């Protein structure tokens, strides 16, 4: 019903880094646009957490706008100030997050179809 | 059925200038990203278009994926090439796009919910 509750559940499983988390929210068909405009898999798009390679410090998000595509799909955009470490580095990036939501069954619930982020300029 | 359908009408809507196309497409509610992470609505999106401020002469696109968010949903990630003219100034931009079509129904089609692009790198 309310998309807020899996994004906030995104939100926690990427702050803190909970691989399980991630994997139970991802879909499998996951296709995700980095901020470089790479288009990444739901395993490659993961793999820098369960590679330790990416621990996020900050991720406060605000301004979201949230659409309906149809009864089962669910579209976030919002901004996003992030801070960590990546590859080893120390870094802060702000962020627009487009983030598309299917309704899952069995399980009521929703899952992370689609994504792109991008840097905010 | 087939958002490719859509697609093309939107490429060609955009690489004409065909405002009227554009309108159509578009759903009033669209929230679309534009390649500066600023957030716009239909009618600041089209604004370019209706000015005349911007015109494409380029809009070659390629690899694109293409998911389902439910019944009434459909994600489009595509790679563009793109060239034209952007407020005076001859420009060329290779950028990732992500649409999130919702179907329609009266006259049934697809409509354009919401959008990202950014450059890819």
């Amino acid at each position: 019903d309310d998309i807020a509750f899996y994004e906030e559940r995104l939100r926690a499983a990427m702050l803190t880094g909970d691989l399980k988390g991630l994997e139970t929210l991802l879909a499998d068909d996951l296709a995700f646009v980095d901020h470089t405009g790479c288009v990444k898999t739901k395993q490659t798009h993961l793999e820098p957490y369960r590679a330790g390679l990416l621990k996020l410090s900050r991720l406060d998000l605000s301004d979201a706008v949230v659409r309906a595509a149809g009864e089962d799909g669910r579209v976030v955009v919002v901004r996003a100030v992030t801070a960590g470490v990546y590859d080893g580095e120390a870094f802060t990036e702000t962020l627009r997050f487009t983030r598309i939501w299917r309704r899952t069954q069995g399980p009521a619930g929703w899952k992370l179809v689609a994504g792109h982020c991008s840097v905010i300029l």
